[PDB]
C-alpha cells in the first residue's frame, strides 16, 4: 500500500520558467503552482500517493524568518497527522540550505522530510527538477529514511539537510557536503553509505512547536582592510547574535576585535564561522581567545547555517558556553 | 648559475610558532623574522641564491590596503633590478588568495612571483611550510614560470593566484580552484598541465607604478532575513563600491534591491557575487537586471577577489561597463 | 553566418532507450539514429547550421580499434572540407575518454572537435543529453574553440578531451579531469578560464592521414597478491606493450618485476601507470629503476589514456626513451 | 590513566628513506624498525603507553594473502588481551585500503583499529609521517573510535577503513573515500561528522580466527578492445572468483561476455566493479543481465576493494545470491 506525500510548494527555479528550452540559467522563479508540479511527473502515482499545498510562493533568496515558522509550523501539523508518512518540500536552490538545516533542527519527528530545488526550471531541455522531484517522493516514501533528519535529496543524492550547502553554481551537482553524501537514490532505490552524527529532529532539544518568534541574527564579512561597521551597524539595527564570516579559521582583524568584545559585553553574542567551507572547521582558542572574550565557534558550520543554529539556540539560552555545546552537537 | 630570488616576508603561520609540536592548528603568527626562515631551509641553497628581507609582519586577516601597497611597490623595484630573478612572497593564508590576486593584477613584469604559506607553524610536528618554501624558491627560479602570472605553491601544486582560493581549513591541502592546479612541484621539478586564460600582469592595463592609493571597497553577506544595514553602513563610510557575496547566482533579497539601486544612483558600484565558492559563476542579467540597474557581476570571482579586482579597477575607471569588462578579462 | 557543423553518432546513452520514464539507469545502448537524435534538439538551428551522419551505432564498451579508425579517418575528410566549421561526436561514455584523446593525438586541425555523451538516455525525466548535444554543437561553432584541441561538453563545462575521464558512475557530473574544466558554456556562450598545456591536434607529430593500423596494447591490474599471469598472457596474445595499472606511485609487485624484465627484453613496452586517478602522477624511477628496466611512466594518465598514446606512438616509434618523451608532451 | 596502544609495523613509506631532505618523492620503503619509528614521536608518551612490534617488513604494493592473514591474526589475539585497549598499523600507501577493509570485515572487536601510512618518508623537508603516527595512537586512545570499525588517520582526517581508497599521488591528502571523511582528528582531539552504514567488526558474520588461506582471486581491466585472454588466463591459473574492472557501470565488452558466461558456467564467480572511482555504484542488471548469468555487482567497492570482500565471502558461501548480499552489506 503506498506512502501518502504530502508537497509543500514554496517557489524556486523548481517552479520557475523561462523564454526558451536553451534558458537554463536565466528564468524567474516562483511562477508554477504545486497542482502543476504534481501532474508535471504522472510517475509520482507509482511510488506513493502524493497531495500538494501551496505555503508560499517565492524566490528563496528573499525569504524571512516569519516564513520559516510558517513551514516549520505546517510541517509540524502534518508530522502528528496518522494520514501522513512522508513530506516533501519544493525550494528555491539559494536559501534551501538555510530551510534544510531549520527543520533538521526543530521537527521533533522521525517521518521523513525531504527539500528539494532544481539548478534548471522546467521550461529548459534536459531540466532537473522532474526527476529530483520524484526522488524527493521516493526518499520521503522509504522506510529507510526514518529517523535519519531531513534530507535533500538532488543530483542522485541523499545529502544531510545539516551541512549541505549549494556550493557551485549554474550546474544541477549544486549541493555539496564537506562530510560526504549519506547515500544515492537511483531508480526509485535508496542505497545509504553514511549516517548522521549530529543531533537532529526526535533527538533535538529544540521544537516549532514552542518557538512564536526568531531572534534577529545578521552575518559580516572578514577580508583585507575589512573594518567594525558592517557589525556595529548589524547590532545597533537589532542583531542578537552576530556571524563572523573570517578568513581562515575563523579570524578577526586586530581592527574588529575591539568591537566586538564591546559588543559582547552589551550582549550580542559572537560566532565565529569562515568563508573557507570546502572542508575543516573553526577550532575554538586557537585564532581568538573565545574563552577570555565569551565568543562562539561555529564549528565546521558556514555562515548561513551557523545563524540558523545561533536563532534556534537563543529561544532557549543566552549562556555562551550552552550556545558553544550546541555548536558542538548540532 | 643559480637564479637570484627575493623572499619578502609579510608574516603568517610560515614564520609562526607554537607551545608543542603537537600544536599544529592553535599558534601565535609572525614570530619568525625572514632570516630565521631562510636558516630553516639550508636546502635553499642548492636551488637559488637566496636573500631575505622583512617587508611587513602580520597575522594577515589584519592586512591593510597600505600594506598591499607598499608590498606591491617592493615587488616592481625588485622586479626592474637585473639582479633580481624571481621574487618569493611569505604570507599568513587568511589573505594569500587576495594578495595574490592583487600583485596578479598591478605588476607588469614576466619575472616569477610566487606567494607562499603554511597551514601548520614551522614549531609542530610534520610542519608544511619549509617543503612549501622549498618549492617556492624552486618555481620561482624556473624557467617554465616566467610569463605565467602570479602563482602559489603549497601541497606540491602549482596554482594560479587569480583563482586560488582557502577553500580547506585546517589541512595542508587548504588551497583550492575552481579551474583546478595548473602544475605540480616535485623534487625541485616543475610540471605543467594547463595555463592561465585571464590577462595578468605584462597584459594587465594595470600598473602599481601608477597606483599610490586604492579605492575603499567593502563587501556584504546574503542571507535568509537579510536586511539592507550592513550596505547603506559600508557606503556612509566610504565604500566607493560594494560586493554582494549574495546566495546563489549573486541574487538579491527583494528587502535589499531598493537599498542597491539608491545606493548605485549615489555613485556606489554594485558587484554581484557569492557565497557559492566551488564552482560555477554568477551570469549578468540572469538573478538581476543588471543593465537596467548599472550593476556590475563579479563572474567566477569569491567576494575577497572580486574586492581586490574592483579597487584595483576603480584606479582607472568608474565605468559600470568597463568595469564589466574588466571582470569578464581578469 | 552560422557555422556549418557535423555531428557524427556513434551510439551510446545519449541514443539510448529504456523502458519507462523513470529508467534513468537501466537502459539499451544506441538504438536511436542519427536524424532522429538532431530532431529531438530543434534548437540547434539557432546555433548552427548542423548535418548528421551514423559513423557506427555501438555501446562505447565494446569498441573496437577498426572502429577508432574508422571515426578518425572521417573526422579527417571533414576537417579537409570548406563546407566544415566543426565537428561533433556522440559517443557511449564508457570509452568516450579513449576516443576524445586518440583524435586529440591524431587529427591535425584547429577546427573544432567535440565529443559529447549523456549519463541517462533521451526517454527518461531529465534526460541530459539534449542540453549536452545543444552545448556541445555551441562550442563546436564559437570561435573560441579554434584550435583548442579535443573538447567534451557535458555537465556545463568544457573539459580537455586528453585528461577528463569518466569518475563519477550514475551522475551526470561523471566527467573530470584532475587538471580542472577548462571552461563553462552556458545558454550557448563559452567562458574560457584555462588553456591546454600539452601537445595536441596541430602541434602533434601524429596523423591520422598517415596510420593504417594500431599496434595491440593491453592493459593488467595491480592489486595485493597479483601474479605476473595476466602480463605474460596478454602478450602472448599478441599485446606489444603493456600499461600497468598499478598501486600507487605505478608501484610492481616483487613478484611481478622478473615477467616485465623478460617482456622488456623479448621487445614488451612497459608502461607505468596507476590506479591512484584523482590527482598527481607517475614519476619516473621513483617506485622502479625505469632507466635500468628500459621501462616508461604514464605521468598523470590513467590506463586507458596511457593505452591510447602508448598504441598512437608506436605507429611512429619503438624507442623507449622517444616513448618517455611523448608521455612527458602530450 | 592513559590507554594502551600497540603498533603493528609492516614497512612502507612511514618506515621509508630517502637520499637527501628534498626526496620527498624518490625513496625506498620498510628501512626503519617500529621501535625507531616511535622514537621519532616522543609526543606519543603524552597521550598514550604504547609499545610496537614488527609484523613484517615490506613495501605494501608486494603484500600476499599470508601476509595479510599473519597480521589479522596478531591484530585478533592482541584484542583478546585485557593488556591492550587500541592497535595501530603502520603500513605502505599502495595497499593499505585493501588491508584497512580486509580488517574491517575480520576482527570482531570493538577495541579501535587504525591503519596509517606517510607520503613523504621521514628523512624529507615536511614529512607527513610523524603527525599521522600521533593521530593515528590519538584515535586508537579515543573513546569515541570504539566500535566505529578500521580507521584511517591521514591528512587530519578520520577515513573509514572500507571505503577509502588511495586516490591522489604524490600528495598528503591521497587518501579519499567517495562517501566523505567520518570526522577529523586535530590535536590529539577527534571531531565526529557522520557514522558508518556498513557491516563491520563485531557486526560482521566473518572472523579472522577461522580464515586458514584465502581464497585466490584475480582482477582483469575493461578498455577499448580488450579481449577475453586475462581472464581465461587468471581463471586457469587458480582464480576461483574474478573481479571484473569495468569501464562505466561495470560494463562488459561483447567481446568479453561469452568468456565470462562459460567461467561462472564452470564455477569462476564473476563481479562487475569499475574504473569509475570518485562516486557511484555499479547498479545490478543494467549494463549486464546478471540474473540470467548468475553474477554479481561490487556496489561502490573499487576493484581491488571488491577482491577483499570477495575472498572474504567465499570462505562461507558459494552461493552467487549470498554474495550478492555480502557486495550490499559490507
Amino acid at each position: 500500500k503506498l506512502a501518502n506525500v504530502v508537497i509543500l510548494a514554496t517557489g524556486g527555479t523548481i517552479a520557475g520558467a523561462g523564454a526558451s528550452a536553451a534558458n537554463s540559467a536565466t528564468y524567474q522563479a516562483a511562477k508554477l503552482g504545486v497542482d502543476k508540479l504534481i501532474a508535471g511527473v504522472p510517475e509520482l502515482a507509482d511510488i506513493a500517493n502524493v497531495r500538494g499545498e501551496q505555503v508560499m510562493q517565492i524566490a528563496s533568496e528573499s525569504i524571512s524568518n516569519d516564513d520559516l515558522l510558517k513551514l516549520g509550523k505546517r510541517v509540524a501539523e502534518l508530522a502528528e497527522s496518522k494520514d501522513v508518512d512522508g513530506i516533501v518540500i519544493t525550494h528555491g536552490t539559494d536559501t534551501l540550505e538555510e530551510t534544510a538545516f531549520f527543520l533538521n533542527l526543530v521537527e521533533k519527528t522521525d517521518k521523513p522530510i525531504v527539500v528539494v530545488g532544481s539548478m534548471r526550471p522546467g521550461t529548459a531541455m534536459s531540466a532537473d527538477g522532474m526527476l529530483n522531484l520524484y526522488n524527493a517522493v521516493a526518499v520521503a516514501s522509504d522506510k529507510q529514511s526514518r529517523g535519519k533528519g531531513v534530507l535533500v535529496t538532488m543530483n542522485d543524492e541523499i545529502q544531510s539537510g545539516r551541512d549541505v550547502s549549494m556550493a557551485v553554481n549554474i550546474k544541477t551537482e549544486a549541493f555539496k557536503s564537506a562530510w560526504g553524501p549519506m547515500g544515492m537514490v537511483v531508480e526509485g532505490k535508496s542505497y545509504w553509505f553514511r549516517l548522521p552524527a549530529k543531533r537532529h529532529t526526535v533527538n533535538s532539544e529544540f521544537d516549532i512547536k514552542q518557538i512564536s518568534s526568531l531572534p534577529q541574527v545578521d552575518i559580516a564579512y572578514g577580508y583585507g582592510n575589512v573594518t567594525d561597521t558592517a557589525y556595529k551597524a548589524l547590532a545597533q539595527n537589532g542583531a542578537k547574535a552576530l556571524i563572523h564570516a573570517g578568513t581562515g579559521n575563523g579570524s578577526v582583524s586586530s581592527r574588529v576585535v575591539p568591537a566586538l568584545q564591546e559588543l559582547r559585553k552589551n550582549g550580542v553574542q559572537i560566532i565565529r564561522s569562515s568563508h573557507v567551507n570546502q572542508g575543516g572547521f573553526v577550532l575554538r582558542n586557537a585564532e581568538q581567545p573565545d574563552d577570555k572574550n565569551d565568543w562562539v565557534v561555529a564549528h565546521d558550520l558556514n555562515p548561513q547555517k551557523a545563524r540558523i543554529l545561533a536563532m534556534v539556540a537563543m529561544t532557549k539560552t543566552q549562556d555562551s558556553k550552552e550556545l558553544q555545546r550546541i555548536f558542538w552537537e548540532y
